[PDB]
């Protein structure tokens, strides 16, 4: 079955993981050095094991694909993956005036009373974010994240790089190339970043007419985080080969540091003790060919069935 | 044994290696997305089963640590892997007047008269390289290579970064941190470089007290390049090791386009017939601990017993 590495990469964490502490004060079992890898011509790698929302995946993708690093765009779509980075910034500034919300997301866990607040302060930014235009400009803008990474890449001389617009052209003229490689990974950005890009870098390959594509993620969380990984990352796959008119071959994930916090343990061995069930279909629109101008409707996701979602904390 | 990774990983290509052709005309047999694994514990990974110039290693890796990037240290220690690079531009610049020299490295290999030539042309550069202070600022700087992309990344703010220097401080400060990521990918500059870096990017992983590191390199010669690749960071993984006064664990190397060329298989066929002798000794000099300041007579190899050296054509 195609999620069949998952389930063992899982597995064996448990197993092989040696325990190690980290960033958020929750322990993790890890493991240093895996790939693994998903034949995309079998079916679409989404999890069967565990309801993953394809929604999300999709509306977020898009977004970098537009390079856009604004939070609006996410919020006209029900997305809020990354709220708190935006809300973050609003609470440390001058304009705030509101209640007690520093450290908010790790006091929401045992909160006083703070979660209906936190999440309602929310509520406030979110709504300002789709309406004050200028709001927007101010606490909407994450700045530095994939969308201006892969096709914003600012240069040393005040300039701007499409590195993804780029590679597709690469792929176009010269698919034999060994340099398809787009890179999140900035130097001078690093040190001063709240996230540091956790997908780091990707390499385009063709052969036999086929299109693959290496991910090598430095962080993840097998749990929560590689699930999606998997799933963003095996539609580009498919987004690129169809707009390159080539068929699509194989995604590959490798990892540095693959873990499994320790307040996840029970939900994952819960998710070990079920069967996967065939894998969906993506579909994607025939008549569209500029990945760049793709929409929502444009991305089908046929027979997906799969078990109940399995809920576990975000440990922080 | 030890290497048995690497013979594995040649049997593999010659098996499941679809041929795809490549930059140089030459014929390759490929696979995508590889990733071997060493355990430095057992010793150091120079192949027994083929004689590696294990002083061309040293000499290259020092120069790469001390964030330099002219040839003149590299002829000072009677090893010439870059001269091309910077001879090439000696033949492009307005100073060269000498004889026909276009594409002198492929019309080497069936020469009219061409090898003596060139290599005496080469003789002439190297030697004033060495000698004429200001020719050497001038054809002997390559620029942007490994030296200046891990210690002296230039900014947008035309200011430099030493991502090595900060990333042992790291080490030592936060050896728990997923983000011990040194990168030698600059979209900048890939756009109009000679040779974008191979050895794209690697990581460093620490935990119960031993240190790892992953490389991730886009594009590999299994016959002529991989062998010094595993030798030089596995090199690096001790130095580091040695100067955060930790144990070393294991060096990962994963591939991207891993490839044989078509003029190497019977030379690897021989190499694969050959049975691996046990694997040397790394000995390093336990006065000295700032590997900035390391000297070639700092680092000794014990019991390396290694098969004749195979010749092949550097294929172009
Ligand atoms: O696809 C993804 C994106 C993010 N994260 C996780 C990785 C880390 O667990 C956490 C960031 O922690 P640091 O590695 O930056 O310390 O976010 C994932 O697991 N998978
Ligand atoms: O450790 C190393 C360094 C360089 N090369 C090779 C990789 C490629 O075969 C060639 C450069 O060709 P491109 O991939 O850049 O097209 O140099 C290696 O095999 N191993």
């Amino acid at each position: 079955m195609l999620e069949q590495p998952y389930l063992d990469l899982a597995k064996k964490v448990l197993d092989e993981g040696h325990f190690k502490p980290d960033r958020t004060h929750t322990g993790t079992y890890s493991i240093f050095g895996h790939q693994m890898r998903f034949d995309l011509s079998k079916g679409f790698p989404l999890l069967t094991t565990k309801k993953v929302p394809f929604g999300l995946i999709k509306s977020e993708l898009l977004w970098f694909l537009h390079g856009d690093t604004n939070i609006r765009f996410l919020l006209q779509h029900r997305n809020h993956i990354w709220d708190e980075w935006a809300f973050e910034k609003w609470v440390k500034s001058d304009e705030y005036h509101g209640p007690d919300m520093t450290d908010f997301g790790h006091r929401s866990q045992k909160d006083p009373e703070f979660a209906a607040v936190y999440h309602e302060e929310m509520a406030k930014f979110d709504d300002r974010v789709l309406h004050d235009d200028a709001f927007a400009a101010k606490y909407g803008d994450l700045g530095l994240v994939y969308g201006s990474q892969w096709r914003a890449w600012h240069t040393s001389k005040g300039d701007t790089i499409d590195q993804l617009g780029d590679v597709i052209e690469q792929i176009k003229t010269h698919p034999y190339s060994r340099r398809l490689i787009v890179s999140a990974w900035n130097p001078e950005d690093v040190p001063t970043m709240a996230l540091p890009p956790c997908h780091t870098l990707y390499q385009f390959y063709v052969n036999d007419g086929k299109l693959s594509l290496q991910l090598y993620q430095r962080s993840a969380d097998i749990f929560l985080g590689v699930p999606f990984a998997i799933a963003s990352y095996a539609l580009l796959t498919h987004l690129v080969a169809h707009e390159c008119g080539l068929e699509v071959g194989e995604f590959i994930h490798t990892f540095g540091d693959a873990h499994l916090y320790v307040n996840h343990l029970d939900q994952i061995k819960e998710q070990l003790s079920r069967t996967p069930r065939p894998a969906p279909t993506l579909q994607l629109n025939p008549d569209k060919h500029d990945i760049f101008d793709f929409d929502m409707k444009d991305i089908k996701l046929l027979n997906y069935d799969p078990y109940p979602a399995i809920k576990a904390p975000v440990a922080v």
